């Protein structure tokens, strides 16, 4: 036959670009390159002078916008810092160390429950929040050449992933029934403007337990800002009206139509209506003018950014205004002045209006630009065109139209002082003039609305600082309309830190006190009521985890703060009799290598050569009887070992059940023996052995006890099996696994011991030894049916939790992921494993994976076009591929702007649990109906490799892992470099493991009968 | 006694700062915030306007410098790519995969030899390169959130550690002796400029073997514009150095002081010397000038980019000139015109020699700026004014110096045009004023030297864009002189480009022939000499790395093409006799979830429920005899698998040994008959079965054979020692680990197989079961010392594979690395051994851990400045403290400069080894020596934790995890975030495996004696 071994034609053709060592240096002419390189572009041309067509573009710009795949990554990369700078640099204070932790561990819903506990408009911040000049400012990783975390977008994905989940807010359990709450609650309070200050102040009232809420709000639209000038491509007005709703949630109120103004609504009518508080939020209502700008209309072409961005906004969100109003017609050349937020937000939004060119002109220079690098950034990436030192002077108008603005130059003495040079002229052409110089409170009728409360020499409201009190106890006032705020998340911050003062206040009129340290209420949910209690042995867990008996659990004390921070459950570091006292060695505990010469937050495995306690059995028996004392309802379970000796056995049980322990642990590492007769050297290796040391316990104690099981034996099962006819009432699967973590390039191994630098065999313990723990567990699950389970190896998260749960484990048992980090994770396991078991009782989420949605098609973790236009034309996003992506999306959104429709979002509706939510009881053990042999499977019902075009970043890793690693299926374009699956794909599935992108591959039915290849 | 399992006072103290969930919102004013948020910012503060002092400072300023913990992240995410759009992107061609391959197992030689064979400015250009526009901007991963790799940083990273091992580069290993060279090879060859262009031309030249190449460089010193005008601060002289001295290496002559000009050196001169080629390097050697500036002085206040930067290059670059130069005194308002490359430069190296102010003043609008990003960004972050739109017309000059500069207003109009507005004036005030208008070649006598080569209307040498020959066949040109390169890599490429044409002119003059494909050879060191065969069995490997019997092994033809890579062995795919056919299902290989969701390279596991082979055995059978045909001096092993059944073993094993196979490896995973003692169910769990296998196959065959062993037992020493008493030449350790990787929320398994979503147990490989082989082999090592020993199971690079030799393996098996990339990594598991066993020869590098250096105090892989007034200040890199750390840095800058002196420049001296370079059976079991069991280990020498803090990020990690995790032995302070260890440390060494930061944190002997907290008396 031809030869085997030999690739024909086709296949050394498909192999084509397969990577190959080279054995010369290469020759490519200089020219030849500069040809070539344009072909590849990823990035913008520096070269390039012109801005791809945005016209009635409104999708997202934001370069922080990050998609599961990519929040995962920046979670994990985050050290989660003690006492973190971030959170002291974020105005909220939000507990980013937590969310971020959440969030590396799957659980969005945690995490968002986090964020929104102190923030309420947690998804309107993570979206727009200048984070380099806050949270991210003082991030720690801004040390290192990777630099800081994308805290912005990882709070932005979480927040997203729970709007998607339809969840709504609920009042406080802990509080009263709402008819059995005391009077004061009824307090008819009112807040002015339906703004980001507004809002977060009636969201933290409404959570103290007030009834009475109401927001009286000018225009017919809310939000405020948010909603009337950021743009739709920074922040979608969905988000807006998600935050309100969730306000809604806790029964406040919002009246439209109604203003704080002389003749309509003042301090004193409301007063005389009866409110008894009052928080003014109403922002700075009108734009800061210039006399040069005197009489000029827009039909001439003049805006001040207070008329020309509501005027896009309206446009541009559906939902916002009941009206379906065309777009500005802005074109030629516009003119935008000013440096702060507010400037360049007018000059990417004159764009979508479809201005040819836009200046930004400021009076200063570029290091007096206000607005941060980020949004400065949007509007140069677009090709904004800046000027700086230009003072305005005249604008020139002919023809009824705006031609040219006159400027003057402006420049710094040595004193510091800003000059104008009126012998130095600019005269600059223009059709469109849009200032931009801020905003103000002005209306002599609001002011007169606001008496009799002092102003300051600003002309704004005066407020105490830190209770955000006027001069009339009454009302309170933050946002804009104070003039410290700078950000939406400001404003958020004053209404919250008002709202306690405001509560303090109104209690105060009804004779009662407050606490003096502030109790602002957490943010809840259904999701928070679910039970994740666990019966197990008749022993009773509020919570399946628990910390294993491990460094974690070194002291009592240790053990008091974990149940402090609700753990379910302790077990004792491994104590015995005096006459069996160890000493530790040092270094002991090393860091795994089982996932590279990665340092840090999330270490694969941990490596340790400890050996038992090194404190007394009295030590421990005293503490077991404090920490029961203290703790009823948790969990101690008191780890003991002793040699292969009856009497000891019994004595050390009977010491340890005496102290109060709710169940003993079984340590079987104690050595006995030769070690040839095939059963190694430890206890727990010998079922015999086992056997009789669970008789001898069982004998002595009436309390539950479980044997700690090694997994270093051929067959777990059978000492699983011998644990129980000794008498065992459960098993904890498994302790560490025996391994050498490497050693260094002169042969010296670590941990090192001694000037010998010695070592001995240690155990491997955490992620790495997951896969070996869950075979344990279902394989004594399914070998003993009901036979009680502790699980141990590796489990991190609810998420892993419920995987080791599902495999016939009734309990969790942590410790490598405590030394990753510490005890809080336990928040962020029990909110997991909450929202978990809830999510499986929502019917229009069952296409989700726990909490992860489905993944839809992205690119950078935006929403790909589905324009019909793109559909399979082979367009890679690079080189010419990416112009005419560009292109078609552009004449796409012409078209939409054409056919002017749209505007269903659909009012947002909660979904409703069609079904029980499952209790932890009722999801053990779900698993083991899919485990079997492998002559159980079908082989018969085949797969094959199928690639989302749209979703490929063209590393071709695919086509390299089938190429070497499998069947040469793969073809892979020399010029688009986009693979495509062949007909002689087997579904080994290997591709699909190696690619980079979430579920860009996916393995689907083989359309035909699979005829294995026998080379033959 | 006391509540024990309480916390005392003073621990409840030291845990302050612990982590502790909030069970309410928190409270803090605006204004409070507002006025805490100073005292942790890491980052520029936008509302600071002011310039930190700089004078005098020229400390590395590039974003994109690496150190080895940023370094090894960086190269881990990296794609590495087929057909790679960076590499296309490169203009030499740089095999980015390969080198970032290399720097990600640690093989920085590797990495360096790749870098260097295409570009023997590497590290320059790793550098300085505008990646953006070239390398980066092709990037995949551009289109990911987290962005493109920093491929100048990496490749800056492994020519830096490369620099410091000191290996000089030798002539190329497979050339003929010197004495045995056609005559054609000694032909006289000249190079005018000693700048990238020349020094690429002349390296590849003298890789080729000509003898006789000399440099004609006009300056008295050399490196071209990377040391006369590129700043310290960005370019490091002593890196030009480096790559200087290694071309001389090779034998090529440089003569400074000797100009290309009419009354010197010309083209005449040249060929009337004997000289039969010559290659124009000399750049664009005058600066572009504009009447404006006529007659103005440097007294008065002028410069050209021209006559500045090459006067701070010549007082801050130490060993550029025999003099010691000053800094030039810039004082007050400084006015750089230009907005290119030059402009930025002269804008930042101002500020190094003392100007209060600098404006960067442009003629067309920022979106015009022609430097990349990157480059405008320094100037940027330090300050400088931008001004658009503004076109030079007067420099005013009062009292004989200049006061101001007049300019007028530009701009574009309905075409594109630019215009100037005579009406509309700019009066700016100015002390000093730096033109940065470009480059060109104007002297009459420079140009006349060239006669008779032709010009083109650009008035540059013309010459053919593919050969870079001139009009004159024995004349080439490449460089800034060109006028199409506008970086230091297209020079370099340019000289590359030449060389090979040159050569094939000069061949062709002593009538010789040149092969039609171009053939320029790699860069070579003395490294690439090191030995790394191996014996095991009566087998020679070449050398010790194969594939495993596995998914990369699933046709012969990936075996052949395994061979041609260099793959020293391989293992045909499992197969049997053809009544156990198999079939296998789908899907059966997935991604191990061991490390998190992190996708894509480096996947630290894999799981797969595949068989056997599928294919017969009369085609791998059929396949061995034709790849040991072709392939003699590679291994082939043939593995096989039968029932337990003695005719079935001997029929198999001796149809593989007929076929030619060197040797045979028995898979031992068939199952049994019915149980009766937790010996699993594989034969391979059972000595008695083993060694009944491996006697009948011993009765069969002559050749080899080793029995693969399982991990999956509770003794593998008895399985591996059943298998030597069966006669066993060795053992494989070891197979794939049994687990299941996991479940999906809903509870199926994954993978999962048909309509049913069934799954069963299946097999665990790579980098996560590495411990358990490692344990297997030297374990079995241990207990029967000499007998052969195949290593597998998560090896991944040349540092990983030496692990296992040293841990008694003679041969290293690779599946999961090869499935995580390609057949191309043998490559840099070659290169990397190589390099480790040349480095335990050097005597000056005892201090570093392989090929890694010992990790000095640093900040973004920065040095730590050792100042005496900043270390012991307890001054954190942030807030306050950061601003204080930037004065006592400038005051440092201004004292060196008034403390004057800097001539100590090293003489570069290559390392010698001076010892014989160990072969791979001189390390095989050397860590053995270390291991034993627990009571062997000293409890008496004991370790406490410290750390440095020069080198904490203050994250607080060690603190946390000491607290939860250990014996709360670690004050973290509030205000500095700055960990101090305790005397209640234990040395657990816990903070220092969970510190982000390598070797921040060590353990070093207890200076008192060891005391065991026994939590109450020992009665
Ligand atoms: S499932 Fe396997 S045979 Fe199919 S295209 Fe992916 S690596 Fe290749």
């Amino acid at each position: 036959a031809p030869v085997l071994s030999k690739d024909v034609a086709d296949i050394e053709s498909i192999l084509a670009l397969n990577p190959r060592t080279q054995s010369h240096a290469a020759l490519h002419s200089t020219l030849a390159k500069k040809l070539d390189k344009k072909h590849w572009k990823r990035n913008p041309d520096k070269n390039c002078f012109h801005c791809e067509k945005l016209e009635n573009n409104f999708d997202d710009i934001k370069h922080t916008t990050l998609g599961e795949r990519g929040a995962l990554r920046e979670a994990m990369r985050c050290l989660k810092c003690a006492d973190a700078p971030c959170q002291k640099s974020c105005p909220t204070h939000l507990d980013i160390k937590s969310f971020i932790t959440s969030i590396s561990n799957k659980n969005y819903y945690g995490a968002a429950k986090m964020i929104f506990s102190d923030n309420p408009l947690g998804l309107t911040c993570g979206m727009v929040c200048p984070t380099s000049d806050l949270c991210v400012g003082g991030c720690n990783l801004y040390a290192t050449e990777e630099g800081s975390i994308n805290i912005g977008g990882l709070q932005q994905f979480a927040s997203e992933v729970f709007k998607a989940m339809n969840i709504p807010q609920i009042r406080n359990p802990c509080l009263p029934s709402q008819e059995k709450m005391p009077e004061a609650y009824s307090a008819k309070i009112a807040l002015l403007g339906a703004g980001p200050a507004s809002i977060s102040c009636a969201s933290f009232l409404a959570r103290l337990g007030y009834s009475d809420i109401t927001i009286f709000e000018k225009q017919e639209y809310v939000g405020g800002l948010s909603t009337s000038e950021i743009p739709q491509f920074r922040l979608p007005y969905d988000v807006v009206n998600f935050e309100i709703e969730l306000m809604k949630d806790l029964g406040v109120k919002i009246i439209c139509g109604k203003s704080l103004s002389e003749n309509e609504i003042t301090l004193n009518t409301l007063k005389e209506e009866g409110y008894k508080a009052a928080f003014i939020g109403i922002g700075l209502p009108e734009p800061k003018t210039d006399d040069i700008f005197q009489g000029l209309t827009q039909d001439q072409g003049f805006y001040t950014s207070k008329d020309f961005l509501p005027l896009v906004a309206k446009s541009s969100k559906a939902g916002m205004c009941a009206c379906h109003s065309p777009l500005p017609s802005i074109r030629g050349a516009v003119i935008v002045l000013g440096a702060g937020d507010t400037a360049f937000d007018c000059a990417t939004s004159a764009l979508r209006c479809g201005a040819r060119r836009v200046f930004l002109v400021f009076r200063k220079g570029f290091v007096n630009i206000r607005a941060v690098p980020e949004e400065v950034e949007l509007a140069k990436e677009e090709k904004c065109e800046f000027l700086p030192f230009l003072s305005p002077r005249k604008v020139i108008v002919k023809g009824g139209r705006i031609v040219a603005v006159q400027f003057v130059r402006t420049e710094q003495d040595e004193t510091g002082k800003w000059n104008e040079d009126e012998d130095q002229i600019v005269h600059l052409k223009a059709d469109v003039v849009i200032s931009a110089f801020g905003s103000v409170l002005r209306d002599p009728k609001v002011k007169e609305a606001l008496s009799p409360i002092k102003f300051n020499r600003w002309d704004l409201p005066e407020v105490d600082p830190e209770t955000m009190q006027t001069s009339e106890p009454w009302v309170f006032a933050g946002g804009d309309i104070v003039g410290m705020a700078n950000t939406t998340v400001e404003s958020v911050n004053d209404g919250k830190q008002a709202s306690w003062y405001i509560h303090k206040y109104i209690q105060a009129q009804y004779g009662a006190s407050v606490s003096a340290k502030p109790e602002l209420p957490l943010f809840y949910t259904p999701v928070d009521l679910v039970d994740i209690s666990v019966e197990m042995a008749g022993l009773k867990f509020i919570n399946p985890f628990g910390l294993a008996s491990a460094a974690p659990t070194t002291s009592s004390s240790m053990i008091r703060r974990a149940f402090e921070a609700g753990w379910g459950f302790a077990l004792t570091k491994t104590f015995s009799l005096d006459k069996d006292i160890v000493t530790n060695v040092s270094p002991r505990i090393v860091r795994g290598t089982t996932s590279g010469p990665m340092y840090g937050p999330g270490q694969s495995s941990f490596l340790n050569i400890e050996l038992i306690s090194e404190k007394t059995a009295a030590y421990w028996c005293q503490s077991v009887t404090e920490l029961k004392a203290d703790f009823p309802d948790n969990i101690v379970i008191a780890s003991i070992m002793c040699s292969y000796n009856k009497n000891d056995w019994m004595e050390l049980s009977r010491k340890a059940e005496a102290s109060g322990a709710d169940a003993l642990e079984l340590n079987l590492s104690a050595p006995h023996g030769m070690g040839e007769r095939g059963m190694g050297l430890a206890c727990g290796q010998d079922p015999e052995l086992v056997r009789n040391i669970c008789r001898w316990v069982r004998q002595a104690v009436q309390i539950p006890f479980f044997a700690k099981l090694t997994p270093n034996v051929t067959d777990i099962v059978s000492i699983a099996r011998a644990a129980k006819e000794g008498g065992a009432d459960g098993v904890t699967a498994t302790n560490t696994v025996s391994g050498l973590m490497g050693l260094k390039a002169d042969g010296t191994p670590w941990p090192a011991v001694g000037a010998g630098k010695r070592t001995t065999y240690g155990g491997v313990s955490g992620t790495a030894i997951r896969p070996i723990a869950l075979r344990a567990v279902t394989t004594i699950a399914r070998a003993l049916p009901g036979f009680p389970i502790l699980a141990t190896g590796g489990i991190d998260s609810a998420e892993s939790g419920l995987q080791f749960l599902h495999s016939g484990a009734s309990v969790l048992q942590v410790c490598s992921a405590v030394q990753n980090q510490d005890f809080t994770v336990i928040q962020d396991y029990c909110t997991g494993l909450k929202a978990l078991l809830y999510l499986k009782s929502i019917e229009e989420l069952q296409g989700w994976d726990g909490q992860s949605p489905g993944t839809e098609s992205h690119q950078k973790g935006k929403p790909v076009p589905r324009i019909a236009e793109l559909m399979g034309k082979k367009l890679p996003n690079f080189g010419p591929y990416l112009e005419q992506r560009k292109k078609i999306i552009a004449e796409e959104k012409m078209r939409l702007k054409e056919q002017n429709a749209a505007f269903p979002p659909l009012e947002r509706k909660p979904f409703i649990p069609k079904k029980p939510i499952p209790a932890i009881k009722d999801v053990i053990g779900k698993a083991l109906q899919y485990l079997g042999t492998f002559g159980e499977l079908s082989n018969i019902e085949q797969v094959v490799a199928v690639i989302d075009e749209e979703m490929c970043i063209n590393c071709g890793k695919c086509y390299m892992t089938c190429n070497d690693s499998g069947y040469q299926a793969i073809q892979f374009d020399p010029e688009t470099h986009l693979p495509t699956v062949t007909d002689t794909c087997t579904g080994c599935t290997l591709c699909l493991s190696v690619c980079p992108i979430i579920d860009c591959i996916r393995m689907v039915s083989r359309t035909t009968p699979y005829e294995p290849k026998r080379g033959l």
